[PDB]
């Protein structure tokens, strides 16, 4: 008989949660929602580091989801929870086994959501099933997004990376508080998908995050994900200044002015400057992640890193609106399309012909050209970044690498048949339910796949190693370059995308380097 309405202690006071139950297990789950880990980043706290949360008297209600951080709300439809959007959004949610109490010393898994550092929320991710089935504490965190998350002057007035500093604050909170919920602060694994994977990968290299986590899982996203992290964002800073009317070239003034804008004014600005990058701010990143990764003094935690076999298959080109443009590619327009794409990817114009020879060769068939084009995009955004980060980590600590390959059965009549494992298609297997706003069921094979992935992730949360008796062997990535192919029947592979990896890290980067050296 577990308690309904459990009460737990935090440093700031008591919180009351709920008892829930899930399929496939006797075990109950306690949930504690909307726990503040920082003060509301409002007024003078906008574009400033997070500060400690305020204490409260009596028992805080932990039965409602928090507001999502400010984001432009707005095909492919998701089951969004009924929450408001607000600047006041520095909250986290906790899922524990019902039997967990002070001192239970369960592993802790901390989910960092994706959404391009401009969108997303913790409340879409229900950790109950993962918590109950694999006997661990699951925390989902929020962090500032868009202008509020990443605005930078390149100087002391707004260094940048507010959203990453929020993630640090949430991890500090977990160290201080998770024992009260039955977690072991010395067994924290961070995990996340897409920009959440970029976030995890960013913590792995950041000196500010050392000691806050002991293992990392990066799903379809790492710190090299093109243009989420840059040196400086002077162009974007200038754009925000113009779009706001502040329009000073004094940093202090710009920040003063932006702090005056209402939530509505911020949303309006945010909409017109869709993507604001993380910068080398000096604190969270002393150097660009690329330099941190290549360092001899780099000491990563053990990691799982992986990608899906079709990252640019469907969801991403549909959401970016480039699906239509891609269907218009033919041999006649290929050169022009590649020239246009090279520019948009911020690569030297000379790269277009190398990309063409590598990805398309002498292909004439229009549909084949389009698939080759999609391959080039997958490799640039996800696969090559992941393989590079894996290469830099694996000489210092265990890396377990995966390619997820499973084509979801219930989607076969929902989307093009050539699409395999799309971006985000592994999330249902990790969490144990589907995120789309439509009635979809797991096949028997898919239930087994989900149970396997939950166990791999939890084994890794327990021991820094995903393997256990009963599960297919997942070898560590070493000089043999082995990885696990995740599907209904898992299998080991080796040297994922070997040819493409050589192309990007020799031929293409040679031309990038050469045309950068021609600065003078």
């Amino acid at each position: 008989s577990p308690e309904a309405s459990p009460i737990r202690n935090t440093h700031t006071g008591q919180v009351r949660g709920s008892l829930v139950h899930v399929k496939d297990t006797k075990a109950g789950v306690h949930t504690f929602l909307g726990i503040p880990f920082a003060k509301p980043p409002v007024g003078p706290l906008r574009f400033a580091p997070p500060e400690a949360p305020e204490p409260w008297s009596g028992v805080r209600d932990g039965t409602a989801h928090p507001a999502m951080c400010l984001q432009n709300l707005g095909e492919i439809k998701l089951k969004l929870p009924p929450v408001s959007t607000s600047e006041d959004c520095l909250y986290l949610n906790i899922y524990t086994p019902a039997h967990a109490h002070e001192g239970s010393n369960l592993p802790v898994m901390v989910w960092i959501h994706g959404g391009g550092l401009v969108a997303g929320m913790a409340s879409m991710y229900d950790g109950s099933l993962l918590a109950a089935i694999e006997d661990l504490v699951v925390v989902t965190i929020q962090y500032r997004l868009g202008v509020l998350g990443f605005f930078s002057t390149g100087d002391q007035h707004a260094r940048g990376n507010w959203g990453f500093l929020d993630q640090v604050a949430a991890l500090r909170w977990i160290q201080q508080n998770i024992a009260h919920f039955g977690g072991k602060p010395d067994r924290v694994t961070i995990f996340g998908e897409s920009a959440g994977g970029t976030s995890v990968s960013s913590h792995v290299v950041s000196p500010m995050s050392k000691g806050l986590f002991h293992g990392a899982i990066m799903e379809s996203g790492v710190a090299l994900l093109p243009y989420l992290i840059t040196d400086t964002s002077e162009m974007v800073s200038t754009t925000v200044a113009k779009l706001s009317g502040c329009e000073a070239m004094d940093s202090e003034a710009l920040v003063r002015c932006l702090r005056g804008k209402s939530e509505a004014e911020i949303l309006a600005i945010n909409k017109l400057v869709q993507m604001i990058p993380a910068v080398v701010d000096g604190e969270f990143f002393p150097r660009h992640p690329k330099e941190l990764l290549a360092s001899e003094d780099f000491h990563p935690v053990p990691s799982i890193i992986g990608v899906n076999n079709d990252e640019f298959g469907w969801t991403i080109p549909v959401v970016m609106g480039s699906a239509q443009t891609i269907k218009e590619i033919t041999r006649e327009n290929l050169q022009a399309v590649l020239k246009n794409t090279t520019a948009q990817l911020m690569l030297p114009p000379e790269c277009s012909d190398l990309l063409m020879e590598e990805y398309m060769g002498d292909t004439e068939d229009a549909q084949t050209l389009q698939i080759q084009f999609t391959e080039m995009m997958e490799d640039f955004m996800f696969v090559i970044p992941a393989l590079q980060v894996a290469y830099f980590q694996r000489s210092h600590a265990s890396v377990y690498f995966y390619e997820f390959q499973h084509q979801i059965a219930s989607l076969k009549d929902v989307r093009p048949t050539h699409v395999k494992a799309d971006h985000a298609d592994e999330i249902p297997f990790v969490f144990g339910y589907f995120f789309w706003d439509m009635k979809l069921d797991f096949t028997e094979g898919e239930k087994l796949l989900s149970r396997r992935m939950m166990k791999y992730w939890a084994n890794f949360a327990r021991h820094g190693n995903p393997n256990s008796e009963g599960l297919p062997y997942w070898p560590v990535m070493d000089h043999d370059e082995q990885y696990l192919q995740l599907d209904t029947q898992p299998a080991v592979g080796r040297a994922l995308k070997s040819r493409r990896l050589q192309f990007w890290t020799k031929t293409l980067s040679q031309k990038i380097q050469e045309l950068r050296a021609s600065q003078d």
